[PDB]
């Protein structure tokens, strides 16, 4: 209604004299360690029940619908999961059990760590391909070629199948072991503020990128055609060209299939999403295109009459852990950080979702220490990095899903496709399973059309989007994300290095000040010029503040003294033969600060000093208590920069201006 | 006096109704490019004026005075300056005779480009070190030794004296040449704000680590050893320990020689700079103590009999422009990116020390074309990157400089010295000049003396000093700068990621809100909690914003909603059979934010969301102009939450409260 207050004008000092502080809490170090281990039983309960979430949703289990939906969640899951993990197997360049073997084990540990309902973890086409590439890269083809074969002209230099796929498996072993270990590491030390840095469009560009290289790569697969595994800068590129120039060594059967299977499931995918109404249960495409798929080429021998790409290498059975070869760390360290952060990020993103959506919470680092404990124990156990996939998350979500344990059925079915299940997918073509990968990546493909939306919204953030998913694409996928990362922080630091001063003024018969860039009636005090300067001063805006006050005032404070001290000497010399016209005051608006990065402080010492020298006062407006005691700290406060120059609100420093020119012209 | 103010609650609609707003400029790019490239003779006359600042000082000089200044001057920084360049000529690795030309080639261009009359440009002992840090990186000694002289075993592989000396010379060349074409880009593309990141800890802690590498570098020649040009890892630390195991292999003609020098160069120094009110002229220590060496040296033969270190190597003659090797400027482009920064930055540094004492401006951008015209210039005569030494630019200020005549009269002592003068050079020690360079670290061993200063001010700048200095000694001294940058950089994003955050209440009687941590007679509004958040909520700080949020009102907005739920379903079956107490809105004094990042504006509007469920009302204080019109394009405003939420002062959203309970209970 009215806004009246009646008070007088407390600058610095006349409000800090009555007004009787808090005396600061003591460090007492020894306290301080000796309080935060606790010794109760209470604490050590709290975090074996945080450590261990198991104990929590077990308890209060609703076995009465919920078995029966936790079953057919976990058939279903398990059924997509076993599909989903034996076309990924070709992404990470290992064989198809293995991906079974990932789809298996990180399940089964993810049950007594894990700290989510509704997260189905497994493999990932992302993260499969970063460990592909990286596998590659540590591991090319041509390093294996034993001449042997009695060949044409020289030694028969054929393909080495075979001990191959067990230095790929260790090297993806070690590789998940070491992610294991970095995620541990970072969920022990209790750092989680490190995955904050994947802002929304990074994490969107690399996204994209990465379904462009899924895309390229399932691509080669399908037309089953053999490259020259090129790696590095400009990959992507490379290997794309490279299958543009083998065109004419294809499979017309396999492209066939591929782009009907392609066709099929996209259109099944598309009509079950539009029609939601009818249909609440999502269909099982991948599962029927599956079984249809391995039902023709089981009956036309497509192996040997249409020459097809088959698997024909399921062994369909377990193995004996084996030790990871510890030592190649220090060569693939970026990249294991990598893939371990964009595996959280994921995992992270998916969770919080599926959470919001069923209204409950999800801790950080315990999804942290869950995810690194899944990685290390996959280790042990020839597999590779696992996370969720959206697509398979869906699934025991929409069919109905409460606890883990239709994640621990999902193993199941996995388990059985382990041992017995899996001699009918024999003569499974490989451009089956890499069709529905291509399907699935309609989501991330439609990501692009966001960039119009952020380019109408907050730019900085749209060139993010696009320099992360231009970046990722030139200098591989892994680098990519680390010049996305380094590229957002850089734009955090530009944009409070070049703020958006404005040149405050005051409204009429009011006391609130807007900018004079805005609003058109607004009047400015005689003499007195105001100015805002938001994002704090630094090493860096330095120069900025100094050439933001030299505009706002109209002239400079040195050019000024240098010219007053050139006309200064004519007056010394008279005896013995014988600019800063409308600037009264600058009261600086420094309410938007936060710190003051003392080597800032200095300039604005020095800004004060030059000022006081041409008859300028510098005052200061709202100036925060965290900042008057950094800066007391800081050694400002000297001998005649006393408190009295700093204010509380900006419309007290104008009054008393006013006052001091009334009673003093 | 009296601060009393009678105006109604204008919140964020009934104030912006009654206040037209100004139109936006017109873009009209094709008017924008025409009117900034002007056609008037003005505008010839002011890029000339200012790219060849000669032609300012040059008619307005006061040779009745000034000249009887620069004569004096010009003599002294003369023999100053043909010591000190070819003294700083053995840390770039090249022969004394290159050295000679550094100091003079450079002072030709920075005659007619420079922009400031204070500055003898020459060489450097922090840049010539970094000059030679990678000619035996790129160019080593063992990779020229030839096999010839019949040794007495395997083939003779001494010494290269001689051919060797090319290659090195040819590569500071092109390194010369690519640093002068970066300071160009710098200047030509306006881009100067790429210095600021150089802080004043950063600088420091740079300068101090690299003191103590021209300090094990230059005791070398004292102590005349050989090492193993080890360059890399830990390159000071191990040239050390090296040091110290071939101490055996010393000379002490050399090191007696070499320890007398510095005891009379630092006595005589210090000397001279405590009692300067009795000689205002800086005695010319380090000429003196070289004639005297060099009288010394010549009479008896300290090279035959004592087996001493000279160089005797003075050819005493100029040779024709080499045109530099094109091709080396892939492997160079990370370490001239160094050198060209550290060259521009020392510039500035002592540029603006010695211009706020004359009271003059010096150009910014102007000292990026200055320089790098001068580099470019001495890359084709066999040079190495020229800048400003400290000590060499006090000779010519202390005893009298006005313009830039001074140091092209110490040219003129150069030039004398290529021609005619050097030949009685040829007995000098190299131990001799390899001390005055020692002599002159004491400016910058006694910078860590700020530490502890540093530390009692903001602690974070303490860090980067320490960071900084540590860095650039173990990963190289060029690799430490790269470092030193991105932690500053970094150490800016982690102090407005982790803001500091209050719980602001009022002030009695009156409309100013402090903290509470910081006051104790603050009461704070019946069930209304306020909140205080600077550094603008980014996609970093976005989540320590909600955890913000939850500490302030003590409970948490997600859970509470959840138990809600929990409890409404015993109400929906009770039919069919038969916390957030305190906190009543939110007040966010959002009065310190300058920009959005509008990935993290959408948890603004969630936050809105998450609170409206739970009946808590969110309401904003401080909201900019420039931040509120952010929020309408990245699409805040929907038909639930408009403007009559955001407030114009802290008061307001208080005094709206107040009113609203008392007519609506
Ligand atoms: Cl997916
Ligand atoms: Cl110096």
């Amino acid at each position: 209604c009215s806004y009246t207050v009646s008070r007088p004008v407390y600058s610095e000092l006349a409000f800090q004299q009555q007004r009787e502080r808090r005396l600061p809490e003591r460090r007492t170090l020894r306290d301080s360690l000796a309080r935060s281990c606790s010794c109760s039983r209470k604490r050590a309960f709290g975090v074996v029940k945080t450590l261990l979430p198991i104990l929590d949703w077990l308890p209060k289990y609703r076995v009465k619908e919920w078995l029966l939906s936790d079953i057919i969640s976990g058939v279903s899951t398990g059924l997509v999961g076993t599909l989903q993990g034996m076309a990924y197997a070709l992404l990470a360049a290992v064989p198809v059990q293995f991906g079974l073997y990932s789809a298996f084990f990180p399940i089964l540990t993810y049950f007594v760590f894990g700290t989510s309902r509704h997260i189905s973890v497994g493999p990932f086409p992302v993260v499969s391909l970063m460990v592909g590439s990286v596998v590659l890269s540590m591991a090319p083809d041509d390093h294996f070629l034993v001449p042997s074969g009695n060949g044409s002209a020289l030694n028969s230099t054929t393909l080495d199948t075979g001990t191959r796929d067990a230095a790929r498996v260790l090297l993806a072993s070690t590789l998940t072991l070491l992610v294991g270990i970095i995620q541990l590491v970072f969920g022990g030390l209790q750092i989680g503020f490190i995955v904050r840095y994947l802002a929304d469009p990074l994490v969107g560009g690399f996204t994209t990128a990465a379904a462009f290289q899924v895309l390229v790569s399932q691509l080669k697969i399908v037309l089953n055609v053999s490259t020259k595994n090129y790696n590095g800068i400009l990959s992507i590129i490379y290997t794309l060209i490279e299958i543009f120039q083998n065109i004419g060594d294809t499979n017309i059967a396999d492209f066939i299939a591929g782009l009907l299977t392609i066709i099929v499931c996209m259109a099944v995918k598309e009509l079950n999403d539009r029609f939601k109404h009818r249909i609440p249960v999502p269909i099982p495409i991948e599962v029927i295109v599956t079984i249809i798929a391995t039902a023709i080429s089981y009956g036309a021998n497509l192996e040997k009459n249409y020459n097809a790409g088959i698997v024909k290498s399921i062994p369909s059975g377990f193995l004996p852990p084996v030790l990871p070869s510890v030592g190649l760390f220090s060569d693939m360290l970026a990249a294991s950080f990598s893939i371990a952060v964009v595996a959280y990020a994921i995992a992270v993103s998916v969770g919080k979702v599926y959470a919001t959506k069923h209204d409950y919470v999800i801790d950080g680092n315990q999804e942290f220490i869950a995810f690194g404990i899944s990685n290390v124990f996959s280790g042990f156990f020839s597999c590779f990095v696992a996370t969720t996939a959206l697509s398979r998350t869906a699934v025991q979500e929409s069919t109905g899903g409460k606890t883990q344990v239709a994640g621990l059925i999902s193993a199941v079915i996995v388990m059985v496709a382990i041992v017995a299940l899996g001699r009918l997918l024999e003569p499974l073509q490989k451009s089956v399973l890499a069709a529905v990968v291509i399907a699935n990546l309609k989501g991330m493909f439609m990501q692009v059309c966001d960039v119009p939306r952020l380019w109408k919204q907050n730019k900085t953030d749209a060139v993010i989007w696009v320099f992360t998913c231009i970046m990722s694409i030139i200098l591989g996928l892994d680098l990519g994300l680390l010049a996305g990362l380094l590229f957002a922080l850089l734009t955090v630091v530009l944009r409070v290095q070049f703020p958006s001063w404005n040149g405050l003024g005051s409204v009429p018969s009011t006391d609130i000040y807007k900018s004079i860039t805005h609003y058109k009636n607004l009047e400015e005090p005689e003499g007195v010029k105001i100015l805002r300067f938001s994002s704090p001063i630094f090493y860096g805006n330095v120069d900025g503040f100094k050439k933001c006050i030299n505009s706002t005032v109209g002239f400079d404070a040195i050019r000024v003294y240098n010219k007053r001290l050139k006309a200064l000497r004519r007056i010394q010399k008279l005896i013995k033969k014988g600019p800063k016209v409308p600037i009264h005051s600058l009261v600086l608006d420094c309410g938007a600060v936060s710190f003051l990065d003392v080597v800032g402080v200095r300039s604005l010492r020095m800004i004060v000093k030059e000022f006081q020298r041409i008859d300028v006062n510098v005052y200061f407006a709202l100036l925060q208590d965290d900042v008057l005691e950094k800066m007391e700290q800081c050694g400002f406060f000297d001998d005649n920069i006393r408190k009295d120059r700093f204010f509380l609100t900006v419309h007290d420093a104008i009054l008393h201006l006013q006052n001091q020119v009334k009673s003093r012209e």
